[PDB]
């Protein structure tokens, strides 16, 4: 007969017993505080202390690290070993006199990150009497405790997955969004045309111009960097501003200072009689994984199988959740029945050095595994 | 002097006269049960059953389907009817010695659909004492009653209009999602280049690039297929899950199993004074159609003309709506006046044997209109 | 020890002391109304007038105007000043028998808008005794008074910034999403193929093609102009349709019939004690501007520096907002020192003649200062 259920994140009040309310729309980029004594009716004299900090909205990103974008120039030669044979990017047709066009006076101009997946959170703090809890609120969820729920509703519309982001100086500050870099077809003049994935190796654009031989050999192609012709038409992109980035292997985390953008804060306290937690239950988990396959730094993702031991219920309907250092990168919901089972979770994000852990609420494995590279 | 208006989705209640509250954040791709006994301040031997049945969050995706996307070999043959004219697609130049470029080695490698309308929906079923009543919600949409109103809220962008669902498998499972499927220039490389859009027929893609006679023909344009192309960068692209999917003519519906969404759900009950129901109203409507334009499987879509008589109002602001089985395609607000009206609604999707119906609540004309085809 | 902070839009309540919450999902399309007496619980006889009227939703679009797309045909001659010099699109080889390409024919086909900025809105009237307030009140704010608060919260993914929208005729009534419009890149046969910026001038496209002498010359590129591309498969795109359309220089509102969407309204009210005004301060704050970068019409935008003098507090978290006409542009969150603080506020959009202000809530400095043009 019982039905136990953690995925709901709330709780159920009598509005006839709960003593007070917040609820405003927040600029996303601010931080708000609020501080008062709760005191009984005039009858009694004692008081609660409740302190609420909610902190400024972040993003975190979870990225591909494409490496650099290049400018360069495109230069023609004609030859009766190629005379420009060590470039790197070149194409070339045999009259039998050769024509020859390579790419030279290269130069990095900019980062550029794959997103594969946006979380906005707000970091939630809350000390009522002795009690002080702080948590990590992911937008659309919710803090709850005995005697205050705060829920963060909102919506936002600027990065999307897929997204390219490119940073041309050491770009804290901000950078621009690329909704069609270059990715199944690269040719010279495209954003993202001239990349280089690592230290060394390009990966090298196509020219699909034709020569000629005239003997002067040209070539009928375009003869534009991608860089030129986006600077050209600069205006035509959109930027986006950050303050205090952080990087790490295959993430990105920040502040977006955009004023025009608010979320929905709601604060429900109860004095004397507790909230009912509606994801209270008695059942307990167990932990480890079984195998993975996939890849992290890809908009395809990994597979994370979880062995979870369940206890004190006969079923249990909750998530189990792909995580490593706090961060999670993917969630299955399943009722679990007593015993044994087996729970595949997709995920997407993470870099080599992620051991991916099957965790539940706050509770991990004492491993977890690796995923395979992207792009071999 | 008065104003009708039904497209108020919802309640108005004095809080001092409410008794129940439920406030979460509810995994999407979760189910959620409550169930309680409302009782008597310890006054009365009176009790009510509650029980509350939310549904996982369902997306319906009104498609048009594209068929099949094909891998194949680019070949090059020299003559001096050419050799190779029964290929489907193919590219000569003459010189007067014959150069041709044929597709051969053709196999389809998935199913494509092209997003027209996404909507995200659970069902609600709520039994409050002898009343029990189901219904699909919306999301951002609610359930109403007299005793209880649930409201859903919520946001994801995972999906978008105008996006290209590959299927590669038998792709319960999964697919990927393609923002760039090529629409009025398919050329051999490009996601999409290779469809065959129903049984029969090829619609062949461009081939850019120029013949050389040199007497070995060359061309020199791209020689990789799309879909070699998209599979060396596969990591480039979004996958995503289903579960319990349902293909029907120019729809799919399924349930994402990301357990990383989430949507809000507001549940208010008042055990004994009824809520004031805001869409109330004594306003009477007729419905039939009298012609249609456009067409379904259409990002422009169709516009349903239907012939509505209001009774008992002079006036009522409600929305006329164009549906056919149970799912609606469009709708539009008006303010109906006395007698006759006439009201034109704007709609997208459906397929070839819908035949679209005007519609207000849950009522409907008797018969609906056939749209014509696209890409006629 | 004091944190004065007006960046939260809302009030504090206790829920014992409110008298009515409405709360509802409306069609986006649809105005509210709501007109009741407030009367004291059978205790005297004293009544108050409660009226609210909230008013459809309006979009509000900043854009960059592209002028005027055209469909025309690709014509080839031989020569051997070229006869057709005077062509504005043209692209040739010397035989050394000249071959050209120019395009002819010629004709408007519909005017283009790159979008800048996204916001929605609805005007919310509320009357409560001899107290009346409207304000204009985004999507995800809120209205705030002593005795009424309205909320409202909502997501829509229609539209996104860099979509290019096209109208083909007078085109109230609608027109066409597109979101591959050519920007650094242009070909012959693009959707954005053949632009004219302003009065005069023609922005060509490439002809990527090759000529080859045959002495009849031939082009082996694409001769099918875009438009006539797109109109082939237009079914492929999306349409939107629109009502009482406003154009003014750089910017679009209007109100979109789409009755399938909608939003979420709160409406709560207390008759007797105030609400907890979550923003009240003693702040007071001068401003002027220092100077400006950037630009106008541009996805990069531009950056206003204000000077901003605050009194009666020793610091203040506030937003200060680029702004001109009663329209805002941009918002930076900043805790000011008492005295001179220097802001920097990033904006986007705007047209050649406004003079971006610098803005405390409904206060603005006495002149704005005018950004730069973009596409120079
Ligand atoms: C969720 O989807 C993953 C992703 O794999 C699918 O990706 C689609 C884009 C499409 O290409 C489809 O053909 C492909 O299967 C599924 O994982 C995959 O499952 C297959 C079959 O067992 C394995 O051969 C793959 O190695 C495996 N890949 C990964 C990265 O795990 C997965 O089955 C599916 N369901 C769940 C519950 O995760
Ligand atoms: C809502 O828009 C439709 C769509 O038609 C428009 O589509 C735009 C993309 C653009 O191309 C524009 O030029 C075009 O009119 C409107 O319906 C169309 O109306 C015209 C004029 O009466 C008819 O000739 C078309 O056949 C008709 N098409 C369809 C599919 O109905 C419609 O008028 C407009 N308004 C409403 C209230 O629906
Ligand atoms: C917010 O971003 C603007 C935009 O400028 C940046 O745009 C990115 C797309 C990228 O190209 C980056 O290199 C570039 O700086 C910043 O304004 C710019 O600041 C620099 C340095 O002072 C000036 O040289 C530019 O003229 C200036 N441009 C504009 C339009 O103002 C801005 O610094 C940044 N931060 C804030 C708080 O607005
Ligand atoms: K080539
Ligand atoms: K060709
Ligand atoms: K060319
Ligand atoms: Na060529």
């Amino acid at each position: 007969t019982p039905v136990w259920n953690d995925n709901a994140h709330g709780v159920g009040s009598v509005p006839m017993h709960t003593d007070l309310e917040l609820d405003f729309s927040l600029t996303s980029s601010s931080k708000y505080t609020y501080r008062r004594k709760l005191t009984n009716p005039l009858e009694e004299a004692q008081s609660i202390d409740l302190h609420i900090e909610i902190e400024e909205q972040t993003i975190g990103v979870d990225v591909h690290a494409l490496g650099h974008w290049f400018d360069g120039r495109l230069n023609l030669k004609t030859s009766f070993e190629y005379p420009w044979h060590t470039a790197k990017c070149h194409y070339e047709r045999d009259y039998q006199t050769a024509c020859g066009l390579y790419l030279d006076q290269l130069k990095p101009v900019g980062s550029a990150y794959k997103i594969i997946t946006i979380r906005y959170s707000r970091r939630v703090c809350v000390q009522f009497g002795e009690e002080n809890l702080c948590k990590i609120i992911d937008m659309n969820d919710c803090f709850v405790s005995r005697h205050v729920k705060v829920c963060i509703i909102g919506t936002v519309s600027k990065f999307s997955q897929g997204d390219t982001l490119l940073f041309f100086g050491p770009l804290e500050g901000g950078g621009l969004i690329f909704k069609h870099w270059c990715t199944s077809t690269c040719q010279f003049g495209d954003p993202g045309d001239i990349m280089s994935p690592r230290d060394k190796g390009f990966l090298c654009p196509e020219f699909p111009g034709s020569f000629r031989k005239k003997p002067i050999c040209e070539y009928d192609g375009n003869m534009v960097s991608g860089y030129k012709k986006v600077m050209a038409t600069i205006d035509s992109f959109q930027s986006f501003n950050t303050s205090t980035m952080h990087f790490t292997d295959e993430r990105i985390e920040w502040k977006d200072p955009d004023g025009m953008l608010r979320d929905h804060i709601n604060i429900l306290v109860t004095k004397d009689i507790d909230f009912d937690n509606l994801g209270e239950n008695p059942c307990k988990i167990g932990l480890q994984t079984s195998s993975i396959e996939g890849a992290w730094g890809s908009g395809v993702g990994f597979t994370l199988t979880c062995l979870v031991s369940l206890t004190e219920c006969p079923t249990f309907l909750t998530s189990i959740k792909a995580c490593d250092k706090a961060i999670c990168y993917g969630a299955e919901s399943v009722t679990l029945t007593r015993g044994q089972n087996t729970v595949k979770v997709s995920g997407k994000g993470g870099h080599s050095g992620s051991t991916f852990r099957c965790c539940h609420g706050e509770d991990c494995s004492q491993i977890g595994l690796h995923a395979a590279a992207p792009h071999l």
